[PDB]
């Protein structure tokens, strides 16, 4: 209650949902130690009579039988089960799953079907072979949403994605139109607690038939001869928090069908149902959203999969460009940058770009006033993994004196482009805040509260708006490190425009394994100065993603060793070391000396 349910142990209830009955039941003998108080009226027997007695006598199966598990639980699917103790057979056909741990066993039972028809796997596929083939991670969430809506009878679908922090964003959402639309709203993690989050992705479907139901006590309630509660972490008829129960009943939610979608083993987001009146989701239909939920999460990590690779490809392209279009020697390598910025902002996803030389700014994006920008570049300066590179998340929690700022560059990446010289690289990113789709879903802002409530979708979203506030969505270690990667090629490109420039690396591109290596003037390191093709084609990696990179970044292969030291002290000296060594497959290192000669 209040504070105290982020921690509440809600795979202990002792209660589950009356729609159906559970038993536990003791693996040697069958005897039912433990049941729901929905057990008598199903099986006919009274609850007295029934606890102690074994399965057999009340209950029939005529598929799939319980087994002794001795290592991993076993989960046996939903078969057929029949009552030989009822007076008359009951109106629904009952089905049964069985949950086998090494020293309990749990049978939940339901009806084989709801007061609708079933949709099959057959129904579904158009919707399956459709979602595999869509464009775009909002185009398949959107399409689900409907198509969910459509199988299932269901009120509302929405989708859900769940940032780094686990808060929630409903990307994708599909109602009956009378119906206030949440497509938009984020809400807090807090919302969602991280066994309730544990439970999603270890259940995958997870039902509430009924919000106002009766809640079954599971009767004696801890184990008669292990004195232990059930653990309910499996069992589909746990019992929903009255936490969660009032938050639905605020909104007028009667049912739910929540799906989870696990993207690389991990909980990506979920696919959330909501009905405005009961709605039990039978076994059959489980298994098609389940279907539907893996699909969805086939296709986004494909979809990822896909942009990962197409923005390395542009990291690759400014990186050819930014030696290239150097080698021109009368343009400046902070005027070319200026015609890079919307590829600049993209290799790390940000809103904004600043070029700085000297008291001149160039902004590209979304950032803040050129007084602004001076403001944050000239309070960095005066502060004075591994990245040689500044960057926040939230502006006003790391430079208090520059929290007004949080608006446009709430976070952002700095990059000194020579810090002898005045010359820098400000990305920004604005604040969460500013990201939301109020275009997409105009009655956002018209959103009101629930009055007399204590939980509420305007409660949450106040609660998000107020815990992101002055922060931006976090840097990955991915975009931080292709700022590094281009604050180190753009001044190793700036130090090759003063340190003896030739046409001798016009003749060595020429010929055929060749490589110039720059001193680094007894800091940093020794650096990739030239390379040629064939140097590449030996290497495995790009031109322009070897130029810039490491004389030990090269050998990343740590088999060899040996030597090492006998290569070092001719760096750390000036001198040759004509040593051979493997790399990413064997060959030959020929260093000879400013700058060196090397070939392979
Ligand atoms: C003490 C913790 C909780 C607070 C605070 C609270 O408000 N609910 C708490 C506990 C649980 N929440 C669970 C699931 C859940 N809650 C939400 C909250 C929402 N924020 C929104 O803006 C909206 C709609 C616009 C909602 C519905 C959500 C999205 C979920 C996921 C399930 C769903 O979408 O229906 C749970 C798990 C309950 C269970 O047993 O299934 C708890 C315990």
């Amino acid at each position: 209650d209040l504070d105290v349910c982020a921690r509440e142990p809600i795979h202990i209830p002792g209660l589950i949902q009356p729609y159906g009955v559970l038993l536990v039941i003791d693996p040697a003998d069958g005897r039912i130690v433990q049941a729901s108080t929905t057990a008598a009226d199903l099986l006919g027997v009274p609850m007295a009579a029934l606890l102690g007695m074994p399965y057999t006598q009340v209950l029939t199966l005529p598929e799939a039988q319980p087994f002794a598990v001795d290592d991993q639980p076993q989960h046996l699917m939903h078969a057929e089960v029949r009552f030989p103790q009822r007076a008359t057979p009951p109106a629904s056909a009952w089905v049964a799953a069985w949950h086998l741990y090494p020293q309990q066993w749990l049978v939940e039972m339901e009806p084989r079907d709801a007061r609708l028809l079933d949709v099959t796997l057959r129904e579904a596929m158009p919707l399956l072979r459709s979602v595999e083939r869509d464009p775009g991670i909002a185009e398949a969430a959107v399409r689900v949403a409907k198509g969910l809506r459509s199988l299932i009878g269901f009120d509302r679908v929405m989708i859900y994605r769940f940032d780094e922090e686990w808060n929630g964003d409903i990307i994708a959402e599909a109602r009956k139109p009378e119906l206030e639309a949440y497509l938009g709203l984020h809400y807090p993690a807090s919302d969602i607690p991280a066994q309730a989050r544990a439970l999603y992705l270890r259940n995958r479907v997870r039902q509430i038939a009924d919000v106002g139901y009766q809640p079954s006590p599971i009767q004696p309630t801890v184990h008669p001869q292990l004195g232990t509660p059930v653990d309910l972490s499996d069992v589909s008829l746990r019992s929903v928090s009255p936490v969660h129960l009032e938050y639905l009943a605020n909104m007028g939610v009667t049912a739910t069908l929540v799906a989870s979608i696990v993207v690389n083993d991990a909980l990506w987001g979920l696919i959330s149902c909501h009905h405005y009146s009961p709605h039990f989701t039978n076994h059959a239909m489980r298994d098609v959203t389940d279907a539907v939920a893996r699909t969805l999460a086939g296709r986004i990590g494909a979809l990822q999969a896909v942009a990962r690779a197409r923005l390395e490809s542009v990291l690759l392209t400014v990186r050819e460009k930014l030696i290239t279009d150097f080698n021109d020697a009368e343009h400046m390598t902070v005027e070319l940058l200026d015609d890079m910025a919307p590829d600049l902002m993209d290799v790390v996803d940000a809103d904004g770009v600043a070029i700085f030389h000297g008291n001149d700014i160039s902004r590209h994006g979304t950032t803040p006033d050129v007084a602004a920008l001076r403001r944050i570049r000239d309070h960095i300066e005066s502060e004075h993994d591994a990245v040689g590179a500044l960057h926040v998340d939230a502006i006003g929690e790391v430079f208090p004196e520059l929290a007004d700022l949080a608006p446009l560059a709430a976070g952002f990446i700095f990059v000194p482009l020579m810090p002898q010289s005045r010359s820098a690289l400000l990305w920004t990113r604005r604040e969460q805040i500013q990201q939301i789709k109020w275009a997409e879903n105009p009655q956002l802002a018209k959103l009101e509260d629930i009055p007399n409530s204590r939980l509420s979708p305007r409660k949450s979203f106040d609660l998000w708006q107020q815990t992101v506030r002055g922060r931006a969505r976090r840097w990955s270690p991915l975009h931080l490190e292709s700022a590094r990667s281009l604050r180190v090629l753009i001044e190793l490109m700036e130090r090759k425009r003063f340190q003896q420039d030739f046409t001798l690396l016009e003749a060595s591109l020429s010929r055929l394994g060749v490589a110039i290596i720059e001193r680094g003037t007894a800091n940093a390191a020794h650096r990739l100065l030239f390379v040629n093709t064939a140097f590449a084609d030996v290497c495995g990696s790009d031109v322009a993603e070897l130029i810039g990179r490491e004389l030990q970044t090269l050998y990343a292969s740590d088999a060899p060793r040996a030597n090492v030291e006998l290569l070092q002290d001719a760096l750390r000296n000036g001198r040759a070391a004509y040593v051979t060594l493997p790399l990413q497959v064997y060959r030959q290192f020929h260093l000879e000396p400013a700058h060196w000669l090397l070939q392979l």
